[PDB]
């Protein structure tokens, strides 16, 4: 009669919370989805071994078209877990699943875990200064999504930072790199010419948040566009004007050039 | 010979990540602060039992004024951990402590934990639609801060949601309720008359996120201002224009008036 939405956290199998792991271990059935994102620092086998029970992975279609026929039936007479990368319901499509549970007469509870949305605090940027967020998707065919450019523009003009989630082709395990995102943004700049993203734009890259050794780097696009930030996942942030403490953290912890202290503050 | 910043999570001792727990268990010295937020579902004793270590609690002054004198000295010869409610670097100024650690020749690492900043996803509001965040501070003496009002105005005018962290005075055990926040905002509205926060404004309240049964309520200020949302901590959210799916979740899960379903496109 109960369905638990359990977050797996940021990077590896130990990023789940103690609460999430203990609840999952007591569930009769464990399902999971790995399409809103992936857990780059681990494998399905390692997560399965930690929990101690077999995990039934659902595809995007399984969830969107058949969640109520795959997961909910068992949740009616058993305790069922539905694992998701990060924090449940940060991904926009998760929320509606709680309504489906209600419709099926199934109780649902959410077990939170770290999300990249909040983990960016490790960049040293003040969380309150983050404005609207956006995702940079891989162009495909004649589709070159670029609304994120206006998101950066609108946030920056109000002195706010912009968090850019980078695309991940989950089934192919293809992660968009900060380099690829910067290249796309420069192309969009060529088309819009709003002076929003250029070689002189200060950006912050966070790779493998959750790891004990994530890569945290800050600097100008001209210098970072071809830099190796290591294995995935990557996110990119275009900060707005900086508080001196934010800049000092970027310089001392993220290796930002001293120039940001007199250009971006 | 290192320092670990470890988040404890939203509500109780089990909100710590498995990664954080296993690292804390092996540290030689453990410090913590409980003034940045309130973990309503646990006690210092329960946390100490889980980690199997004695925890030295520090005050705001101990940290902001003497962190490098109380904590770093030990971190130079042993593995030390500094625990905090929620995520250690969200809506705190603890990131700056990593700069102090570096200057003292101490390597530091960060272990994330679920944060209220991302937990708001449980309200059904799209995370990417949240704009700048603000804090509703307690008026004191002859002062009455109102900056948070302008944050709501700025976000709302561009269709973004506003997350309002509520004040806390741990030493005096004062935790601002969503009710008090609403009362304060109505008083600011009477002064600025910007039509930003009135009796007809739709708001969302999230209380005790992280617990299995948090209070999630949505409705007009006039109806919720005197409603009992349970024990603290609370957070207040003033949504911008809603997407139909956001409204549906607020109605089905947060008990919002069905009239909000009729979104004014
Ligand atoms: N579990 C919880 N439920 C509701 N509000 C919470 C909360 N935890 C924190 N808050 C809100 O956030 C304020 C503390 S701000 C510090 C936040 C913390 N670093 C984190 O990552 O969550 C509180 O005064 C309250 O308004």
């Amino acid at each position: 009669m109960v369905l638990y939405f359990i977050g797996l956290g940021l990077y590896d199998e130990r990023d789940i919370t103690v609460k999430g792991l203990e609840i999952a271990k007591k569930c009769d059935y464990v399902f999971a989805e790995f399409y809103t994102s992936l857990m780059a620092g681990t494998t399905l086998g390692r997560i399965q071994k930690l929990i101690g029970k077999e995990i039934r992975v659902l595809s995007r279609e399984d969830v969107e078209l058949n969640f109520e026929n795959i997961v909910l039936p068992l949740a009616k007479e058993n305790d069922v877990a539905f694992l998701t990368p990060g924090d449940p319901l940060v991904a926009t499509t998760h929320a509606e699943l709680r309504i489906r549970a209600k419709r099926a007469g199934v109780e649902s509870y959410v077990i939170h875990a770290p999300s990249i949305y909040s983990a960016v605090g490790i960049t040293g940027l003040h969380i309150y200064k983050f404005g609207k967020s956006a995702t940079v998707a891989y162009p495909e065919g004649n589709w070159f999504p670029r609304s994120y450019y206006d998101v950066i523009k609108e946030n920056a003009e109000r002195g706010l930072h912009t968090l850019l989630f980078l695309d991940i082709k989950a089934e192919k395990r293809m992660y968009m790199t900060a380099n690829e995102a910067m290249e796309l943004l420069l192309k969009v700049e060529d088309m819009k010419k709003g002076g929003v993203f250029t070689d002189d734009t200060l950006v912050v890259v966070l790779a493998r948040a959750g790891s004990l050794n994530p890569t945290i780097r800050a600097g100008y696009v001209k210098d970072l566009i071809r830099e190796d930030f290591g294995d995935p996942p990557h996110i990119l942030i275009v900060p707005g004007k900086l508080h001196i403490v934010e800049a000092e953290y970027l310089v001392e912890i993220a290796g930002a050039p001293r120039e940001i202290l007199r250009v971006n503050v």
